[PDB]
């Protein structure tokens, strides 16, 4: 229910390494937080006429604000993710839908997979309030990193 | 959740690494026995270190003749990659709904702060759907008798000739 403008609701996840990364503690950082949800790491990814696995997620680490990666994977599995595309932010792993349905960002149903997060993003501006959102019902639709940093580099340079 | 020795197994129903629709007792109609090496979690400390060692004990494990098939709870996706992460040659199921682990009860309550975990279990049911070999750890980290698991396995392939 979570929607642009808002405040940001909190949540505390297992990281690759079963540490716990809380939000507002990333927020007290001064700088926004990119939060990428995904149904499931090394999956494919369509572009209506390329199709790979290719994952350019590991382009917001260009963005100046802290990239969280949300996916109901467990801390191993992404763990193992992390190292693939030498992702250097980190991932956060929800592997009891949890943090998902705070988001209403899930797919109650993929290839007969259940509470499966889908594609979005959620830029969170240093306070906790949602500054940018982005979100599609298709599992296959990647974000732009392009442009979702340098509308978070805004959202940065914007509330210093 | 009974799936008491010398009682029948539950046939069942599940994707593939490869997203390929498995079912058991089909499986079955094949003539030789089954194995269904349950683990926690792919790239896993210990759960690499268990399918790893079945990797490399096919060489008394073909001469058994028989239908390995390990099973977690990770998505179809998760397992294909951690195939040929190590290069394995039988098939890993997913249940990512945790339905045959609640099934053959052997589901962690809670591991690490996760949830719903297929805990480490090998059972081994002859053609005849009977379950001959029940073998569960309550300790995620205690790999199974390796050797006994084909050394009992053969045990009934044998039987059947």
């Amino acid at each position: 229910l979570v929607e642009l403008g808002e405040k940001a609701p909190d949540f505390t996840l297992p990281n690759q390494d079963f540490e716990p990364v809380n939000l507002y503690e990333v927020l007290k950082r001064g700088r926004p937080a990119v939060l990428i949800f995904f149904p499931a790491a090394f999956s494919p990814v369509c572009t209506k006429e390329l199709c790979t696995f290719r994952d350019k997620m590991a382009q917001l680490e260009k963005a100046n604000a802290e990239v969280l990666a949300i996916s109901v994977d467990s801390p191993w599995c992404l763990k193992k993710f992390k190292d693939e595309n030498r992702l250097a932010f980190n991932l956060l792993s929800d592997y009891n839908r949890e943090v998902i349905k705070l988001y209403n960002v899930y797919h109650e149903d993929l290839k007969g997979l259940k509470m499966v997060a889908k594609r979005a993003v959620f830029i969170v501006k240093p306070d906790g309030t949602v500054a940018y959102k982005w979100v599609t019902d298709n599992p296959l639709n990647e974000p732009d990193y392009d442009e979702v940093v340098r509308e978070a580099n805004k959202i940065a340079g914007e509330l210093v």
